[PDB]
């Protein structure tokens, strides 16, 4: 379990260990990975940004599924500043509080 150390990891908004990645904006998902690395693109209509990921990490996103901004890609705690700039001020509080209470 996470516990007290995690409590600190939240209250201090310190960069997570397993830091998950999120789509910086709403874009379709495209899972394209040959055997080299694990690349999951997230491309909107006129905004295209891909995401480099290790082949090991377990992704939670389905291919082609339209995802929103700040929406999680990999399993793990989400970086506070990152998610802040991503989903906006509202959700920040949500994730933080919910996790603290989680533990």
């Amino acid at each position: 379990t996470q516990g007290l150390p995690r409590v600190i990891e939240l209250f201090e908004a310190r960069r997570p260990k397993a830091k998950a990645v999120i789509s910086e904006i709403d874009g379709v998902v495209r899972i394209e990975e040959g055997e080299d690395r694990l690349s999951v693109f997230v491309e909107s209509e006129g905004f295209s940004k891909e995401y480099k990921l290790p082949k090991d990490a377990r992704l939670l996103v389905k291919d082609g599924d339209y995802v929103e901004a700040g929406q999680p890609l990999t399993r793990g705690a989400i970086d506070p500043h990152q998610l802040l700039e991503a989903k906006g001020p509202e959700a920040v509080e949500r994730y933080l509080v919910d996790e603290i209470q989680k533990v």
